[PDB]
């Protein structure tokens, strides 16, 4: 029998916080460019084929 | 019959004292930097996920 580190409990030591993994905000916007419009339905024409 | 260097004793020579193979220290101090703290034990927190 003796006196033990268990009996002090030292709180010990902190990493911190950080992301498990990095985030992935998703394409979309590499393959189309964004259109910005003011608020409203947005409506246009389509023509393919020859 | 005749004086040999037997019936006498030489020392002989030693070429130095040596080891087989290199030792192998760890990997993990090259792949990794050290991250000295004080005594304890060592928490963390991961957020994960969207």
């Amino acid at each position: 029998d003796f006196l033990s580190v268990g009996k002090l409990e030292l709180p010990g030591s902190m990493i911190g916080a950080v992301r498990d993994r990095a985030i992935d905000s998703g394409v979309l916007a590499k393959l189309s460019p964004e259109q910005p419009t003011i608020f409203g339905p947005v409506k246009g024409a389509v023509f393919s084929g020859v």
